DNA sequence: ATAATGACGCT
DNA sequence: AGCGTCAT
């Protein structure tokens, strides 16, 4: 109707790092490039578990989450890199490293909000609005855009991909009302451009590569992102919405991979996101709750509005690490001594933190689960964190747990434990 | 024995 | 405060 807001008020990206762990360890040894590649935490246990692939390697159906003996059955050609061990841990700081590498590059261009360790959302809207005074109404060039895949397109009247690639994005740009500076259309488009230039910018000075999608808010930039993958970016338009709703499974839209996608789908007795449209806003918030049905009622139109917030640093710093199976925690001692090894992590990151990023955490939150349950956190307490220091901080956090050990001979530790976690958190300006 | 983290909602 | 959800 004549007053029904569209959710076209934004450009917003979300750009992820195509297979990072794997790209960073490619970077720095020459002989895995090009070549199916994967990442693994511990050695010891199945070859270890792999926790990211390179596209070559997914051909062969390695995942995620596979133990590298399994892997190397599917692929015998599989090569490795084993994340960093530090204090008996995984330590993730070269991936942290190169994540900042990245960041700092696309903060140039725009504000980003921090996703992931290889994930940022930007807010382009200001940007493309300077952008396009700059161009003078001037039309803009297919050589303007050359990884970009316009969702939807082409339709109606090749074989190849890169063929179907250009012949949608003649279509759309032949389509084009350049002269409306207003046309969300154009605004996007402009977008496409900028976000082109910070990828070729991001891999001329990191040399990683990365995907893209650019629509007018969170869900459908992370949603395009996926489309075209890898070395590729997605516009997804507000007029493609209804055709790429109709036949996409609820769960993939961002939120909805959990819980509350599945009751989605079974009270409602439906499979995909466009079938959400048939439903009325009370009859969404009466089955979902206010927020909830509020929410889905605009996003299954392609509407949402979660701004970008301006944050590229992360709001917690955490040390954590899980003991499955037989090597879960029995004995006071271990406990003690996996506290402090935790604490010394954090105590480096925290302080290197503090003189990278002016700010100083002010709590500490203490998390363990024990064995059997199998909910993330089987318990949290918090205590201050007055001082960065290891010995103190892990001592704290024994203090805080301790009276959990319900076992009889206090040099043994029951039920035994099967995760520690130190979170620093509510950080001060320094 | 699908890790190591991180952000946020509910009460 | 502490627990639950969703995510990479
Ligand atoms: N230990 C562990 N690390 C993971 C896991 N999944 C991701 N990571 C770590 C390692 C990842 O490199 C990184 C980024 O996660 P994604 O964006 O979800 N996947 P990627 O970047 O690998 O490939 P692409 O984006 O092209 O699909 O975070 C996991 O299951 N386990
Ligand atoms: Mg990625
Ligand atoms: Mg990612």
């Amino acid at each position: 109707g004549p007053h029904m807001a569209t959710g076209q008020d934004r450009v917003v990206a979300l750009v992820d790092m195509d297979c990072f762990f794997v790209q960073v360890e490619q970077r720095q040894n020459p002989h895995l490039r090009n070549k199916p590649c994967a990442v693994v935490q511990y050695k010891s246990w199945k070859g270890g578990g792999i926790i990211a692939v390179s596209y070559e390697a997914r051909a062969f159906g390695v995942t995620r989450s596979m133990w590298a003996d399994d892997a190397k059955k599917l692929c015998p050609d599989l090569l490795l890199a084993q994340v960093r061990e530090s204090r008996g841990k995984a330590n993730l700081t070269k991936y942290r490293e190169a994540s900042v590498e990245v960041m700092e590059i696309m903060s140039r261009f725009a504000v980003i909000e921090r996703a992931s360790i290889d994930e940022a959302y930007v807010d382009l809207t200001s940007a493309v609005q300077e952008r396009l005074q700059k161009l003078q109404g001037q039309p803009i060039s297919a050589d303007l855009l050359p990884s970009t895949y316009i969702e939807g397109l082409p339709q109606g009247p090749t074989v190849q991909k890169e063929g179907m690639r250009k012949q949608g994005l003649f279509q759309w740009l032949d389509s084009l009302q350049i002269d409306n500076l207003t046309s969300p259309d154009l605004q996007l488009t402009v977008g496409a451009v900028i976000v082109e230039e910070m990828r070729a910018a991001i891999e001329r000075e990191t040399g990683f590569q990365c995907s893209a999608g650019i629509s007018h808010n969170k869900v459908l930039a992370k949603l395009a992102c996926g489309l075209n993958k890898p070395n590729r970016q997605t516009l997804v338009s507000h007029g493609s919405v209804p055709q790429l709703f109709s036949q996409m499974p609820i769960r993939k839209i961002r939120s909805l991979g959990g819980k509350l996608g599945a009751s989605v789908i079974e009270i409602l007795g439906i499979e995909y996101m466009g079938e959400l449209t048939q439903f009325t806003e009370s009859q969404l918030q009466s089955h979902f709750g206010e927020k909830n049905g509020s929410w889905l009622y605009a996003m299954c139109r392609g509407i949402e509005h979660d701004p970008v917030k301006p944050r590229q640093l992360p709001k917690t710093i955490g040390c954590s690490k899980n003991f499955p199976g037989k090597t879960a925690l029995a004995t006071r001692e271990q406990v003690q001594w996996w506290l402090l090894q935790l604490a010394q992590e954090l105590e480096e990151r925290l302080t290197k933190d503090r003189n990278d990023n002016d700010r100083v955490a002010t709590q500490l939150v203490v998390s363990i689960r024990v064995q059997g349950d199998k909910r993330l956190s089987s318990l949290r307490r918090c205590c201050a964190l007055t001082r960065y220091d290891a010995h103190k901080m892990s001592h704290d956090a024994f203090t805080v747990i301790k009276n959990c050990n319900t076992s009889g001979i206090q040099t043994e530790w029951s039920p035994p434990l099967t995760m520690l976690f130190l979170c620093a958190t509510k950080f001060s300006a320094s």
